[PDB]
């Protein structure tokens, strides 16, 4: 299908790392999508050309340009840049269609399926469970919902300062309306709460289709024992399949760009 | 309505406290409904004597004893005693339709309009938010469901040694279908997420309906300076509003039952 998209962001190198194994997990589990990222100027030659061959498309955005359409937002909202920069996922009309996935993900089955839901659908955000995790979303490209979101941004910015708090706001039907659009929650799946409700993850868990790596120690941020294939320090078979890739498919990709 | 009611637990003396809050909270904010009241032969005399003045039923619970349909699974499962004792609830045929509440929670505002809800309504449980929280559901007294669940608790137990993996497993549609079986997490908001995601309860938790108790430390736990009229140690509002309707109403009330 090449009018739907799996789309992503990254906004520096860091998670452009996290781009490029969310990709890498994408294609290991054979989706029959389009992968697309947007990217910011501040991405740099090394992981742009490695985005450019994990995704069949790379997406510039400059929202500190004042040519782009949320630059005005940002001046007024500083703080919102990155929900900005992810907004314009719903500018990519060339997809009817697509599941934005933060840089932060990593898929773990193949979820086409996805596609099948509308606009809104996204999984509960654990913590405030009549929000929705904006960690991924089904979502149709719409100059006039990036318009109206943008719009949304400048009035009234995002009660939690970052894209979730907007997109609940704008779509905020979501808790009370129409139970296809939340995503089972193993499709966002949390991984503070693969400790948090323990027992719970290990009744719904090994049926994670997607990890959401929340807290401020992303995947990229630890250290990965290639000997024997884990991160060093409570519960890493997450963290061990993102490293996995990262080594496995993600670092030799780089590496040629040395050449 | 004399067929609806809500219906807690208490085991000990301690929750029976926080019952008997919550049976004042709901008479406070003029419940048209019956308040019904499990307790166990462990709930001494006098708070017994405070649970009969706060609900309009007060019933007797003694799985430990042979003649208990339970008593049979509580020798198979020991850690499901309370689970046990909770799911009783089903056995109140006197009501057509009742709402549990969790003996650990707080009624903010009326919420008679839980009577509209079906079998099994619950609000979403933060943490593992495809799982609903039990602190406070709307079920309908049935033999046949009692021993439905009673025959899970047997066969299966809970996946998560509480009620709330029993009854998530019994109701396991509740995820999937139905978004009006889904509460509203301001009718059962845990206390912690009203730190956990910080940004979600300003937005709205000014609307809260209902507060759940969560954590080790109870309400009653807590102590309580009647001068400042605050608890002692960090967003206290509302252990204060528990604590005040256990100073004003259930302490003189206990009181009284010393002459
Ligand atoms: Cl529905």
């Amino acid at each position: 299908m090449t009018d739907q998209a799996f789309v992503t962001l990254t906004t520096n190198d860091a998670y452009a790392k996290g781009a490029l194994v969310l990709g890498s997990s994408l294609k290991q589990h054979r989706t029959s999508r389009r992968l697309a990222v947007l990217t910011t100027p501040q991405v740099s030659d090394t992981m742009r050309k490695a985005l450019e061959i994990v995704f069949d498309e790379v997406i510039t955005v400059d929202i500190l340009d004042s040519g782009d359409s949320a630059h005005l937002t940002l001046m007024k909202r500083p703080e919102l840049g990155v929900t900005l920069t992810k907004l314009h996922c719903w500018s990519l009309t060339q997809y009817s269609k697509c599941v934005f996935m933060d840089a932060d993900t990593l898929v773990l089955a193949n979820i086409d399926d996805l596609f099948e839901r509308e606009e809104l659908s996204a999984a509960p955000d654990p913590g405030w469970p009549d929000c929705f995790n904006s960690g991924v979303f089904v979502y149709q490209p719409s100059v006039e919902t990036y318009n109206q979101l943008l719009h949304v941004a400048s009035e009234q910015g995002s009660f939690d300062g970052g894209d979730q708090g907007l997109l609940n706001t704008f779509f905020n039907s979501w808790a009370t309306t129409d139970i296809r659009k939340h995503l089972p929650f193993i499709y966002n799946l949390s991984s503070i709460s693969i400790y948090s409700y323990l027992p719970a993850f290990k009744a719904f868990g090994a049926n994670a289709k997607v990890v959401h790596f929340l807290g401020q120690t992303k995947p990229w941020n630890y250290t990965y024992d290639t000997k024997t294939k884990s991160v060093r320090s409570t519960h890493p078979q997450f963290l061990n399949v993102w490293w996995d890739i990262f080594t496995t498919s993600v670092v030799p990709l780089l590496q040629q760009f040395g050449l």
